[PDB]
């Protein structure tokens, strides 16, 4: 399947074209060069789309802890900006290997003050995850909630994601 999220609103004018409001979810069915069949996960009908309005999920993005498609840097003006706290973290795709993540962590030192600090999640040849080949885990969650209870080795434990 293909979940996509509407970018914008889409006002139809064809019997088979389906409208939608911007944020509407929407499984995509066939597709018919640039234009996305679809069917809208609100009104339950079916429409073609403009792909180019829409874009897919992953979620993955269910998670207040997942920026999606954000890039190293500007992770680090997300956390650093007012709101967070030290600790505040976040998980993303990792731009330097699609598929793949990293986790940016708030730190601190006293000869400069607030930090961020960078992580890569390697994955394993059997699907799981590990940032240090000590700690394992099946998921992410799973790894988040694991430097929730204690750094082990990174920065800061783990706090509460990214505002």
């Amino acid at each position: 399947d293909i979940i996509v999220v509407a970018l914008y609103d889409y006002e139809a004018i064809h019997h088979e074209d389906l409208s939608f409001q911007k944020g509407d979810q929407m499984v995509v069915l066939e597709e018919s060069g640039e234009w996305w069949k679809a069917r809208s996960l609100a009104t339950r009908k079916e429409g073609y789309i403009p792909s180019n309005y829409v874009a897919r999920v992953d979620s993955l993005e269910t998670e207040e802890w997942f920026f999606k498609g954000i890039s190293r840097k500007d992770a680090e003006r997300q956390l650093l900006a007012p709101g967070n706290m030290l600790g505040s973290f976040m998980i993303r795709d990792s731009e330097t290997t699609k598929g793949s993540y990293s986790l940016s962590v708030r730190d601190y030192d006293p000869r400069q003050g607030d930090t961020v600090k960078h992580y890569k999640i390697r994955t394993l040849d059997n699907g799981g995850f590990y940032i240090s080949p000590r700690s394992t885990f099946s998921t992410l969650q799973e790894l988040v909630d694991h430097y929730k209870k204690g750094n082990d080795g990174l920065c800061q434990k783990l706090s509460v994601p990214c505002m």
